[PDB]
């Protein structure tokens, strides 16, 4: 039930970058897997930010912070900060939940290996907290789905602020995630396309990265990828 799709030219796609990725599409129906290098879907790397995600689930649920809640610096709030880079407020909510409540959140979602350490403000981007593109993957499409064990408000919440890009009647959902400070570097860019019927497809794009890459090719390879196979 997880297969290699039509992937001629989406292999091509990560090739000319230079690098080795994988995309993974779940559908209602199946999970396809594109991208010159398809052993990545079922190898763990660290989440990075896309641990975010799961991060305000846990804070909101727990009630340790409030989509109102202003953080102080600009100051903003927990959705303001999920799309920005190199901003502390996730550290600090982290601290707020502690490492007792984490795991015990972590480990009831089952996400990934489960494992959080010692660390409770930094095991998504240095381990030991590792995950595959198809666990991800399959996470993202519970989110959307509002099948994730947590308060339906809760969901709805954190998917508002997961809005990437809405265009032609399609709303493109995600996170984006940069593991820098380890070898191999990893990207990530995980989330769903909500299609103009409702459809819902999920996708979770994973990819070694260098220094030299602009932020932005995670998304120019995704969209091409979409695009080549009709999901946008």
């Amino acid at each position: 039930q997880i297969v290699q799709g039509h992937n001629q030219v989406i292999h091509q796609y990560f090739d000319e970058k230079n690098t080795s990725g994988v995309l993974v599409i779940q559908t209602d129906k199946k999970i396809n897997l594109y991208g010159n290098a398809l052993s990545r879907a079922n190898t763990e790397y660290v989440p990075a930010s896309t641990f975010k995600m799961l991060n305000a689930l846990i804070g909101l649920e727990n009630q340790k912070t409030d989509i109102n809640e202003i953080f102080k610096w600009k100051d903003m709030t927990l959705g303001e900060a999920m799309k920005l880079s190199a901003v502390p407020v996730y550290q600090e909510l982290a601290r707020r939940i502690g490492l007792d409540l984490m795991q015990k959140e972590v480990k009831r979602i089952g996400f990934g290996n489960a494992e959080i350490g010692q660390q409770v403000d930094n095991f998504w981007l240095v381990g030991p907290l590792k995950v595959t593109p198809i666990q991800e993957v399959e996470f993202v499409s519970q989110l959307a789905h509002t099948q994730l064990p947590f308060s339906e408000k809760v969901q709805a919440n954190v998917k508002n602020m997961l809005l990437l890009e809405e265009s032609n009647g399609y709303k493109i959902f995600g996170k984006t995630g940069w593991a820098a400070d380890i070898k191999p570097q990893v990207g990530w860019l995980t989330g769903w396309v909500e299609q103009p019927d409702g459809k819902i497809v999920a996708f979770a794009l994973n990819m070694e990265m260098r220094s030299e890459m602009p932020a932005s090719i995670r998304n120019e390879l995704l969209m091409k990828s979409l695009k080549q196979l009709n999901i946008i």
